[PDB]
């Protein structure tokens, strides 16, 4: 039967947020929900209610992991701000997960930085490094130097209470770069580290094991990995500071090294070298050794690394040798395959399947399965070590043409906080209706399904806005692929940008069954079917 949306909203997702709405109207914003005016919405996450369903545990199914960043808690609009860009924040409230504490099997605190960093957050890394070294004599602790991991935001990590699930009296505004060291341990922390401690306890109290991991690096904090990995003295400082973090915060059981990426192809200011892959093997070997001598094999710590979803990049990371030398998990960052400014053609940014005649798959027509197949078939990596990412955000383009796949590379593309990046809670608010028992576009957008790659996107014809995103259908599809192929799991990039719909779709694709907040079943429909030709097909 052809499906029509319901007139009624059986399961409300959207919630009124005065601050978001006020921001749209500001003269430096002029955001109209059909994307016809200002291109940035600055929407807060408060626009969506928590939509998490509760699924029955099942030890035989792949895991669901999520990143949570330390800066998503902020939104200065809650304090009367918002005239400045930086005062409009996401405001993700961890209390939403305290109320649904079994939602994820693992949460990955992100991101720590490294002394030595020379990228855009170098001043902050330096501030904290200096701060640490100022405090250490009085605490009987030694000086730290290049290679040592550090928090980026001592207040957000250890001092806040709002949006981190803690009582207001736990907030401590005296915590800053020059004072945080005594509070840098599990029984003292407030901030997001305190909230994660508390979330993990709430999960345990209702029968759920929530693993906690911490990630070092990520896109903006990767500039110095190449140098520390080359220098055995600095490798030794890095490794010991990893061990030290686990000692400070024993609630963590895994460290994720998010070096993006060995051999280059990360941010262009990163140090890189053709020795990166071989030096990473040395770093993992030494880490695996240090962790296992310190904690042993029963109360064991795992090691995870970021892996590019581009074959040409991940080859530079010697991942077979990493596994041979003690690596536990490979987090496949199979997203950002398309983005405005840099890509020559509009495309899917996080598609699992390759289109017909996808070519070299270096700059376009990429897919998660191409990377997985290379990892498994050419490098012999067991599927169980690989975790498949899904994106809780789109990559958009303006001026898009679905026939030629050309677009306005330098145009103002829709986004929440940055050009071209509409985050999933903002997409649910403005461009995709999931509230009337069907997944469809709204405000002039049409939900489409590309039958070539089998991936979904939103398109609005007037200005040619194209938004590539993960939808409940494609996240369910990724979950199915992970369960069928016995991957280690799927993970959410980033958990704080979902309202629960994609976590639900992931659980259902992975084969978990509800023990509902929202009936996901009618939301898994394809959109308008179109055949987006691969670049090779267009060019021939």
């Amino acid at each position: 039967g052809a499906v029509k949306p319901t007139e009624n909203i059986p399961s409300p997702i959207l919630v009124e947020d005065k601050y978001t709405e006020e921001t749209y109207s500001r003269p430096d914003v002029n955001f109209k929900e059909d994307g016809s005016q200002g291109n940035l919405s600055y929407t807060a996450t408060r626009v969506c209610a928590p939509m998490y369903n509760h699924y029955v545990g099942d030890k035989t199914k792949p895991k669901l992991s999520a990143y949570i960043t330390d800066w998503c808690q902020y939104d200065a609009r809650l304090d009367g701000g918002g005239s400045k860009e930086e005062e409009r924040g996401r405001g993700f409230d961890l209390a939403t997960l305290m109320q649904n504490p079994a939602t994820y099997d693992r949460l990955i605190f992100s991101f720590l930085g490294i002394c030595g960093d020379i990228g855009n957050k170098s001043k902050k890394v330096q501030e904290v490094w200096d701060g640490w070294n100022a405090q250490a004599p009085s605490l009987g602790l030694p000086q730290i130097g290049k290679g040592h991991i550090v928090p980026l935001d001592p207040y957000g990590d250890l001092g806040t209470a709002r949006n981190v699930g803690l009582p207001p009296e736990s907030a401590d505004t005296s915590i800053e770069s020059g004072t945080f060291l005594p509070y840098y341990q599990q029984n003292r922390a407030a901030g997001l580290l305190g909230g994660l401690r508390e979330l993990q306890k709430k999960a345990h109290a209702m029968g759920h094991k929530l693993d906690l991991a911490f990630s070092i690096g990520g896109w903006s904090l990767s500039s110095y990995f190449s140098a520390l990995a080359e220098n055995p003295d600095e490798r030794r400082v890095f490794v010991a500071s990893v061990v030290d973090f686990f000692v400070r915060f024993p609630m963590f059981s895994c460290v994720d090294i998010d070096w993006e990426y060995p051999g280059g192809g990360g941010d262009e200011g990163n140090i890189s070298s053709d020795k990166d892959g071989e030096n990473y093997v040395l770093l993992i070997k030494e880490l695996r050794s240090a962790l296992d001598s310190r904690f042993g094999y029963s109360n064991r710590k795992e090691i995870s690394i970021a892996c590019s979803g581009v074959k040409a990049k991940l080859k530079k990371s010697n991942i077979d040798q990493l596994v041979a030398n003690g690596l536990d998990n490979i987090y496949l960052m199979s997203y950002d395959f398309f983005g405005t400014i840099w890509a020559d053609y509009i495309g899917h940014h996080t598609n699992l399947y390759s289109p017909k005649d996808p070519g070299e798959q270096e700059l376009f027509d990429l897919s998660a399965e191409a990377a997985i197949d290379y990892l498994h078939n050419e490098l012999g990596i067991p599927m169980e070590k690989i975790h498949l990412g899904y994106a809780n955000y789109g990559r958009s383009a303006v001026g898009g043409d679905l026939t030629t796949r050309q677009y306005t590379k330098n145009g103002p593309a829709l986004g929440t906080m940055e050009n071209g990046a509409p985050e999933f809670f903002d997409i649910v608010k403005n461009y995709m209706d999931a509230e009337h028992s069907l997944s469809m576009g709204k405000n002039g957008f049409v939900l489409m399904t590309d039958t070539n790659a089998d991936a979904d996107f939103l398109f609005s014809e007037a200005k040619g806005h194209f938004i590539s995103l993960d939808t409940p259908r494609t996240v369910k599809q990724k979950g199915e692929y992970a369960a069928k192929n016995k991957l280690g799991g799927v993970f959410s990039w980033s958990g704080d940008q979902d309202c629960g719909l994609l976590a639900n779709a992931a659980r259902e694709g992975l084969g978990y069954v509800a023990d509902e907040t929202i009936d996901m079943g009618p939301l898994y429909n394809p959109g308008k079917e179109i055949y987006l030709k691969s670049i090779s097909e267009i060019k021939s």
